[PDB]
C-alpha cells in the first residue's frame, strides 16, 4: 500500500459532501482522485490517501530545511505526491517529477467587453486597479522580474501598502466581480472562475509558463513509470476529460 | 564531443551572413544555438553541430520506420536535438524530450482597443470577418479538429475569409475589419513592426517544443534542470526577444 501524500485545493482534493462520517479515501474527490484511481489501475497498486500534516506544498526556511509535501516524500513518509505541486529548479533537486498531466502560466482575469488587451495596457494607467495574492507565487514572479513591463506592474502592487494585493483568491475574484479590478493569477484558476462567471474572462496569454506533477523521492522507481501512465492517459484523452468533468460550470 | 543533431529554421537555426565561407558550429546562429551555448556552459560540455541530412523533424512511415532528427537520437548519430522539435505522444514512445524551452500555438492578431477578447468571441459573431493562411498548420488544425468552437470557427473560414501567405493577411488585417489566425511566433513578430496591432487571447493547439535526447540518455535530467533554471531566470524569456 502506497502512501499518497496531497493537499485540500480545489478541485484537485476536496472533502467529499456526506450526510455521515466517512473514512479513508472515500473522504475526499476531485481531479486528482481520479488521477490517481487510473494510476493505481495502469500501475497496479493499492494506496492510502493522507493529507499533508503542516497543509503546505514544499519551501525551504531561513535555515534551509523543506516542509510541506516535499519534505514528506525526501523523508520517504510518502511514496507518492498526487497534487498541483508545481515543477520548480529548488524542487528538482530534492525530489523527482513525473511529466506535469497539466500546464499553464500567470495570466489576467477581468470584465468582458472592456479594451484591455494585455498586461502592458494595464501597466500603462492607473485607472484600473489590478495585484495578485499576498505572497503567492505570483507576487513572487513580479518581485523578481526584471521585464520592464512588470517592473512597472509590481511597483504599482506594492504601493500605498499594498492594497492593490488580497489575502487569497476568493478574495481577488470577489473584488474582480464588485469593483474596477484585474486579477492576476494561474490560468487553471482563471477557467475556473469564468466557467463559473459569464462575464469575466481571461485577459491576453500566459505571462510564464510552467507545470504540475506527481512528486516522488528521487531515484524511485515510480516517478518513470507514472510518466508512462500519464503519457497513456494523455493519448486517450483521458486526462483532457478528467479537467472537463472537474473544470465545467454550469 | 557530443554530437547535436538539428535543422534549418528562423529563427532557430540560420546560416551566418559571411563574406567567406565559414566551417564548423560558426556556420549556424540563431535561438537554439544560444540555447545550445548556455546548456553547455551550465551541464559543461564540448559539442559540434550537425544538421539533420534528410531536413526531417522525425515522423513514421507505414512500417512504424522513423526519419529526421528523431531517427537520428534512436540511431545514437545524436547526442542532443536542439531545435523547434515539437513534443508529441508518438515521439515520447522512442526519444526523450526535456521539459519544454518555448511554449506556442495559434492565436489571434488583431486591433487595439476593442472589446474582443477571445476566440470565443469572434466564433459567436459573424460582422468581423477572420480566417488564416490556407492549407498552413493553422489551417489543419480547425480542419481536423473535432472541438465544435473551433469547428464552427471553421466553418466560416470556408465560406474568401482564408488568405495566400502571412504577408497578406498581415496588411488584410491593417486595412480591413479583420482578425489574423496564425502562429504565435508570428505574431510576436508582426506587432513590434506594427504597433496599432496585438495579441488577442491566449494560445489556442497549444504546445511545447523540448530538447530531444535518446532513451536512456544520462543527460536527460541535467538538460531539464538547466532550462527550468533559465526560464526561472527569465533568460528564455530574453532570447526570444533577442530573436524575434
Ligand atoms: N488554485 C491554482 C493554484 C493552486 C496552487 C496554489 C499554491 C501552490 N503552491 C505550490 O507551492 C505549488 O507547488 N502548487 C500550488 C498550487 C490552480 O488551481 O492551479
Ligand atoms: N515557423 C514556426 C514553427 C516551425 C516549425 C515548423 C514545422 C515543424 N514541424 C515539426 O514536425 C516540428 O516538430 N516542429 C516544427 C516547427 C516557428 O517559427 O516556430
Ligand atoms: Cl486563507
Amino acid at each position: 500500500t502506497l502512501i499518497v501524500t496531497t493537499i485540500l485545493e480545489e478541485p484537485y482534493v476536496m472533502y467529499r459532501k456526506s450526510d455521515k462520517p466517512l473514512y479513508g479515501n472515500d473522504r475526499f474527490e476531485g481531479y486528482c482522485l481520479d488521477l490517481l484511481k487510473e494510476l493505481s489501475n495502469i500501475l497496479g497498486f493499492l494506496y492510502d490517501v493522507k493529507l499533508v500534516p503542516d497543509g503546505k506544498y514544499g519551501a525551504q526556511n531561513d535555515k534551509g530545511e523543506w516542509n510541506g509535501m516535499v519534505k514528506e516524500l525526501i523523508d520517504h513518509r510518502a511514496d507518492l505526491a498526487v497534487a498541483p505541486l508545481t515543477i520548480t529548479y529548488v524542487r528538482e533537486k530534492v525530489i523527482d517529477f513525473s511529466k506535469p498531466f497539466m500546464t499553464l502560466g500567470i495570466s489576467i482575469l477581468y470584465r468582458k467587453g472592456t479594451p484591455i488587451d494585455s498586461a502592458d495596457d494595464l501597466a500603462k494607467q492607473t485607472k484600473i486597479e489590478y495585484g495578485a495574492v499576498r505572497d503567492g507565487s505570483t507576487m513572487t514572479f513580479f518581485k523578481k522580474s526584471k521585464i520592464s513591463t512588470y517592473e512597472k506592474m509590481w511597483a504599482f502592487m506594492s504601493s500605498r501598502q499594498q492594497s492593490a494585493l488580497v489575502k487569497n483568491s476568493d478574495e481577488g475574484i470577489q473584488r474582480v466581480l464588485t469593483t474596477d479590478y484585474a486579477l492576476l493569477m494561474e490560468s487553471t484558476s482563471i477557467e475556473y472562475v469564468t466557467q463559473r462567471n459569464c462575464n469575466l474572462t481571461q485577459i491576453g496569454g500566459l505571462i510564464d509558463s510552467k507545470g504540475y506533477g506527481v512528486g516522488t523521492p528521487i531515484g524511485s522507481p515510480y516517478r518513470d513509470k507514472i510518466t508512462i501512465a500519464i503519457l497513456q492517459l494523455q493519448e486517450e484523452g483521458k486526462l483532457h476529460m478528467m479537467k472537463e468533468k472537474w473544470w465545467r460550470g454550469n
